[PDB]
């Protein structure tokens, strides 16, 4: 593959290439391969330059910082100034941000370099990446598959390996989906633990919602890590464990409230033998799991109360706040049950998704969709299940590749840890690809 991150921020500091060279290769991979997969939607490569020469300009005067001169992107929905911020919508497509984002400045303070930013789908409610400002981002590895979404051409980008390092958004799996997808990382963080400061709905500039996260996404464990210190909001806990051997780990293949492809049980449930076998405690049932099918109806509820930010339709009555107040007191409920059942786990693995990537649909109503499972189809909305835990309940949840189905389609595993322990959400990663290689 292609230089990570670390790898490129470290060839800068030893002298083996500069940071306007790694930036003009970048635009090179981009321009070479964005033709087919649409990946990159707004370029910013002159004013990209331009930072390059000025990061080259400080290692030539003693800097060094951990991404300097590091190109990368970052998702549509993340401000950097002067650049649209649209989320897909025709309305918005000149929005123009005046204010870098928060992520952006803490990555721009280490020293990475934004050459311009990645697809999403309309209203970033989609897992596929389309707009009519953009048009669609097309999955690396079959142009004829979504690439996911809301952090499509993100997690395709990755996988094309234009840049090392981006940087996405989650409310219903949009980090997770995509890197599933895609067959990247993605770092569904600790809610709270990002600031989403930039991350506006166009043209506001207000309070962060419930559910919604931002995180990294890259190739590899170590850059998501190197990624989350340099942007969380306080220095999180480091990561505890340092071998699989002991880990103790809850295996949830079945979902009352959304079927899995075989092909991707198979892929979730050797990653957890692969970990047994380097001594892993391996559990397929727990009496302390909160119940996923009220979950998963509790979730959903607050999801759309959260994007029509308390709007109801015309002759429609909408909740009141003090039912609000008690949909906030019902998600506390739940998080206190999984906080029980972490005394017993140290993660959580599951399917991202019980589908690999799945045919571009131009169907905008989900609820006329079907996913094909098992040779039958299925409703589409009902894999929202698989990635409801972390986002209501607020534990970081990592993406990772761990398999391909028959047709060559990326399969990814969640791994799920208890809240503020996303070091070692990426930690487990990192060793479950060394026992699968074992
Ligand atoms: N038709 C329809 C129904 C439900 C939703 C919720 C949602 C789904 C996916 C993401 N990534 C974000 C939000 C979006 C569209």
């Amino acid at each position: 593959s292609e230089l990570s991150a670390i790898e490129t921020a470290a060839a800068i500091a030893g002298g083996s290439m500069t940071a306007l060279e790694a930036c003009d290769a970048a635009i090179a991979r981009i321009e070479q391969r964005d033709g087919p997969i649409n990946a990159v939607v707004v370029r910013d490569f002159d004013r990209a330059r331009e930072a390059a020469k000025a990061a080259d300009g400080e290692v030539a005067a003693g800097v060094s910082k951990p991404l300097l001169g590091v190109p990368m992107t970052i998702k549509e929905s993340i401000d950097i100034a002067g650049l649209p911020t649209s989320w897909g919508f025709a309305e918005h497509a000149d929005h123009i941000a005046t204010a870098d984002s928060v992520v952006v400045s803490r990555l721009k303070a280490a020293g990475a370099v934004f050459l311009g930013k990645t697809n999403i789908p309309v209203a970033l409610a989609d897992w596929q990446s389309s707009n009519p400002n953009y048009g669609r981002t097309n999955n690396p590895h079959d142009l004829t598959r979504s690439a996911g979404g809301s952090s499509g051409g993100a997690a395709a980008a990755l996988a094309a390996g234009m840049v090392p390092l981006e940087y996405g958004s989650d409310i219903g799996g949009s980090i997770r989906v995509p890197a599933h997808f895609c067959g990247v990382w993605g770092l569904k963080t600790t809610f709270d633990a990002v600031s989403l400061e930039g991350h506006y709905l166009p043209r506001t500039d207000g309070a962060r919602g419930e559910l919604g996260v931002v995180g990294p996404m890259a190739r590899n464990p170590q850059d998501l890590a190197l990624a989350l210190d340099l942007t969380s909001r306080i220095a999180l806990p480091i990561a505890r464990i340092d071998t699989l051997n002991g880990l103790r780990i809850l295996l949830l293949t079945h979902h009352p409230r959304a079927a899995a492809d075989s092909a991707v049980v198979a892929a979730v449930e050797k990653a957890a033998e692969s970990c047994a076998a380097q001594g892993a405690q391996v559990s397929t049932s727990n009496a302390d799991l909160p119940d996923l099918s009220k979950l998963v109806s509790d979730y959903t509820r607050m999801l759309l109360i959260v994007l029509a930010q308390g709007k109801a339709p015309e002759g429609t009555e909408p909740v009141s706040l003090n039912a609000w107040y008690g949909m906030l007191d019902d998600q506390a409920r739940t998080i206190r049950g999984f906080d029980r059942l972490f005394d017993s786990f140290d993660a959580i693995f599951c399917p991202v998704l019980g589908t690999s990537a799945f045919p571009h649909s131009d169907e905008a109503d989900w609820g006329k969709r079907t996913l094909t499972i098992d040779g039958a189809d299925t409703p589409f909305g009902s894999q929202l299940a698989w990635i409801s835990m972390a986002t209501y309940c607020g534990m970081p949840a990592l993406s990772m590749p761990v398999g391909t189905d028959a047709n060559g389609l990326p399969i990814g595993l969640q791994i799920i840890t208890r809240n503020w322990s996303d070091h070692d959400a990426v930690r487990i990663g990192a060793l479950v690809a060394d026992a699968l290689a074992a």
